[PDB]
């Protein structure tokens, strides 16, 4: 579909067999998402953002359905003010911007 | 155009008579720029995201101009680790996320 930007690009994601609400973000290198439960090994992590670095954990190959798009790639766990679902996951599902 | 997300997607601004390289941020609200003396004045603002808060000078009505396309509106500028156009500015290059 094409999203227009005049609201947050919010999205409904499948991952862990549970649903949540994430923000498309064009301009996040990596996917991070809320505090949650996730099944699988995880590894520990920094990732750095507008206000400093935070501590993150890493799963790797995890299976996430955007807007019923399926991607399979890392996702990092940790204290973001929000889900944002970053280019490493935009990419698997066709993302480009336009204007 | 159309811009993949391989790689961070930088395109070089016109801001205050200068050129920059600054990212299309679909998950920014507000456009944030790196440390400049813009002329006028301006109001004390803060600005949260991963890692906690920078402070930042929020300037008013400022014309940039992002790959041919002009856009007049918000800008914040302050000891950002790097440039962001933000959705309000984005919204009016007529810019779009398709997938
Ligand atoms: C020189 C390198 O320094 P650096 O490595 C990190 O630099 C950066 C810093 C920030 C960005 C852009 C942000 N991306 C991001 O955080 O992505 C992380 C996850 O993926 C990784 O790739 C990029 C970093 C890692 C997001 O797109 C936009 N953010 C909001 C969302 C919801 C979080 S916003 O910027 O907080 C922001 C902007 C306007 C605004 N108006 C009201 S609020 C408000 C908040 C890119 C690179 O370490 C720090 C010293």
């Amino acid at each position: 579909p094409q999203i227009t930007l005049w609201k947050r690009p919010l999205v409904t994601i499948k991952i862990g067999g549970q649903l949540k609400e994430a923000l498309l973000d064009t301009g996040a290198d990596d996917t991070v998402l809320e505090e949650m439960n996730l099944p699988g090994r995880w590894k520990p992590k920094m990732i750095g953002g507008i206000g400093g670095f935070i501590k993150v954990r890493q799963y790797d190959q995890i299976l996430i359905e955007i807007c019923g798009h399926k991607a399979i790639g890392t996702v990092l766990v940790g204290p973001t003010p929000v889900n944002v679902i970053g280019r490493n996951l935009l990419t698997q599902i066709g993302c480009t911007l336009n204007f």
